[PDB]
């Protein structure tokens, strides 16, 4: 069960501050990665097909660092814990390994 | 599968050497390393079934931190082809979240 969703020009994927349960891979369309300081709308980057965002959310479990929206039409392929963790056991042993020490050493780093 | 024993205290490799293959520690701990004018600044330890030695392969430049054994320590060798055949046969979301997290550690 992975399952897409698509989503409307100029809405809001998520916004910053919002609970974080999952991460997205732009299937099709353009996003903005943005803050908003004081009503001004502050842009950050745009990603297109086949690139990842929210992932913050998917390893540490916590708030969203910034705002998305959709440029245009996209689609996005939800992922989830429980697809990594599927899919991440069901892997090479190296990929595995590479995996664990790769999240570890991103925890240290965002201390 | 060849295999590796290292003394204890023995420098495994160094931050600034060329970069051939990966480790995967069989038996043993160890340190994680950076050296700063004779000041040896501590990153990790490792301990069994534990990879290191990977960013040389994947990034493709030299060792990024020293690497020495706190015990004695056996370690399993994983050569650059087999990292790159593993992680470019592997499973596209896995990748592409490997990449974000790369590209996380170097900023
Ligand atoms: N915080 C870190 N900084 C640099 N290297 C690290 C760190 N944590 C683990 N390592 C590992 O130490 C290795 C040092 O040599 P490599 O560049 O080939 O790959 C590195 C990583 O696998």
């Amino acid at each position: 069960a992975a399952q897409s969703v698509d989503i409307h020009k100029d809405q809001i994927i998520f916004s910053e501050g919002d609970a974080g349960d999952c991460a997205y891979i732009i299937e099709k369309g353009r996003v903005l990665i943005y803050l908003t300081k004081d009503k001004e709308e502050i842009p950050l980057t745009i990603l297109g097909e086949g690139e990842i965002f929210g992932e913050m959310a998917l390893i540490d479990n916590q708030n969203r660092s910034a705002s998305v929206r959709a440029l245009e039409d996209v689609r996005l392929a939800i992922v989830t814990k429980q697809q990594v963790l599927e899919r991440v056991s069901t892997a090479d042993k190296v990929v595995q390994l590479l995996m664990r020490v790769l999240l570890k050493r991103l925890r240290r780093k965002n201390i």
